[PDB]
């Protein structure tokens, strides 16, 4: 199924008929960071499997729902579940849910995910406001927009220089200062590693030379589809480890260590993003 | 359809039957830079759609013709239209037209395209003679030659150290000096960005660290197929903008700005390449 | 055919029924470096084409056999033939033979291949013990593990920090010292170039900036599949040329030059790996 105007319209029509919510804000919350979705008010839960043209996710399994409702008086739509390119999903499968958000009326997309630290000053448990990116799949002919252009959504050649909205970054930092956790919040450049192997010790060292602050396997595909169709983005990384220090000390990482960092910061991140939603223009 | 000896021969046989021209020189002219094709003498226009085994381009649409005739007393063949890998064309689709040129007798291929400037001394409207390249798709398992080797055309493992002919670069500069526009002409290393997003601000900064002078979304696939089968190449970039300066100043780019640079230089580039064709060995 | 538990079990069952050997050690020997396989004792030769679910290799042609027997009193299994990703084989095709080795009981995998030198101190004919890697296909969304995870074999997100076993590297160097050829043996970081074009002059210069010591078109896919399923690895490069010196001197390379280096070192490498097999834990 192509992520075109007709197919995206069929999905939006179904959703409107079931929901009655017209959202202005979309959220994609990474694994371990989804507690806010369980607190959406007056909510409506729509399994992907019932939405016309949504991608098939039964090989990977696990949860897959669209959730609509209110947070802080604002109308929102959340993607509950993982759609990452290391799983083998195509460009068209990643793009269709974001283009459905557009047709439902979304103007701002908020994204969080766990990631590895490269900048030597980043500690486990820190937050990074993403201000730019280095897209290794995109340089290497695996950009999420490779294929025919869908002209109804955006231009053939998009400019990404303002993909990460500056005022949303400033609002997120202001709320951190108000609640006295600004010492946990950094800004930086995100490297997209297609994955699913963690960055190797020698890949990490290369990334430090190249001016990368954080590295991860998510986020950039959704950022590019959003930017192509005029949706503003705020993207935040939660740092699981410092991969440069781990390379110098010969220290390993596992899945239990990463998800324990999510558990440590889940409630603060939930509070932070509730206030952001409440306050954004 | 595979870009093999049988399929390429069927296309060449059709072309010979219609044309009566045996060309020695091939040209691929980028968007906005094609006026020379409209001035080919005693010309014959063959739509791709009528040539056995030529790739299907109706999803992207727009023009798609092979044009044969004379320029400066030389016999040439031109590809009129865009075949770029960010559109989703396969390795086999890109390669077949170049291998047809080979079988028709082409010995020299000339290529022009718009591109982004990285070297700090490059200005909008400058020309760069390409002397080498950094192929990010090729390092990342999307080289145009991934697949079975077609042994009739070339070796399994090609050497690219002389892919950009030195004497053709010298002849192009000599003609610029004769016509007193040598101040617009530079040489440099081309980075292939698969695209279709322009290079991001932070990708541009990385490319400067890595010794790249220019970055673009074209040219390298055709260069590699030509080199594999023994065709000499001259490739020239027309600089649309300096992406390093634009990153430091927070300045954006759009499609209208890029094509306006093509309009500014189209007539000079046409004159330049007519003389090159006339004079090359 | 997917490289899953069921399909790999069907292949292992066939092999056990024919062979009677339960191997502890696997070997993959690169082109020109396979003489040791012709000296396996009490050996049994199984063409890939007769093994359920093994990949089809008839387009590339040439040899394709699994060989089981004894070396130095140890029970081994060898892959005789080339399975490289520049040929167009899929992730699933590369992975299935390694996962069959796992099910047959292999605990250690030894790998050799020809490669290009980047570090300025590397000479034609030198050996490099690989201690880490930079996986350009993996950063660019062509990692060998992209796709659904096969949970019976390993985790969704593998850690590669100990992919190249330290004690096996130490044992290989110790044997070199015993036989007084330690002056030929270096250690270093391997860059994976998907290929099949050799690294260009300007790509080589980039790789030197990025801390790469050697560059090649093999090895890393097998390393990653082995690490995912708990197999220890020793990987050795035979240096064909120094690509940095060749770029500074404008010197080319061809297939006959590369294979002549293999001929020069084949007998010493055979002796070296026989002793390693005899002595490893
Ligand atoms: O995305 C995840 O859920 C995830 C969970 C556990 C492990 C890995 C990932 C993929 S990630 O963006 C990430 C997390 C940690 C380090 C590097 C990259
Ligand atoms: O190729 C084109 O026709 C083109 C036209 C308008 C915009 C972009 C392109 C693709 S390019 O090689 C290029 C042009 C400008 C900057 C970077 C890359
Ligand atoms: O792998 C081979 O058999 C091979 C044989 C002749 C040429 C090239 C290769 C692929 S390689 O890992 C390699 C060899 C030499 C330089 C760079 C890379």
């Amino acid at each position: 199924v192509v992520a075109n105007y007709e197919n995206a319209s069929m999905a939006a029509d179904y959703i409107k008929r079931v929901s009655n919510v017209l959202p202005d804000i979309g959220i994609i919350c990474g694994s371990g960071l989804g507690k806010l979705i369980e607190e959406i008010e007056e909510r409506k839960v729509i399994p992907y499997i019932n939405i016309p043209n949504f991608p098939k996710t039964t090989v990977a399994g696990h949860v897959g729902n669209l959730v609509l409702g209110s947070v802080g008086g604002r109308k929102i739509v959340a993607m509950q579940g993982r759609l990452h390119m290391y799983e083998g999903y195509s460009n068209q499968e990643i793009a269709l849910p974001i283009r459905v958000m557009k047709l439902l009326g979304v103007r701002v997309l908020l994204i969080t995910n766990l990631a590895g630290g490269i900048n030597r000053k980043l500690k486990s448990g820190d937050f990074v406001l993403i201000k730019g990116h280095i897209n290794f799949p995109g340089l290497g002919l695996n950009n999420v927009l490779v294929g025919p252009n869908q002209d109804e959504f955006g231009p053939r050649f998009p400019d990404l220089s303002n993909a990460y909205d500056r005022l949303l970054q400033q609002l997120a930092l202001k709320i951190a200062q108000e609640n006295d956790f600004q010492d946990l919040v950094h800004e930086g450049v995100y490297a997209f590693n297609g994955g699913p192997t963690y960055e190797s010790p020698d890949e990490s060292n290369m990334l430090l030379k190249l001016g990368c602050d954080v590295v991860g396997m998510s986020t950039v595909p959704e950022v590019i589809i959003a930017c192509h169709c005029g949706i503003k983005v705020l993207a935040v990384s939660l740092i699981a480890n410092n991969s440069i220090l781990d390379a110098e000390n010969d220290v390993s990482i596992n899945h239990e260590k990463v998800l324990a960092v999510a558990e440590k910061r889940a409630d603060l991140l939930q509070m932070w993003f509730k206030e952001i939603i409440t306050r954004l223009p």
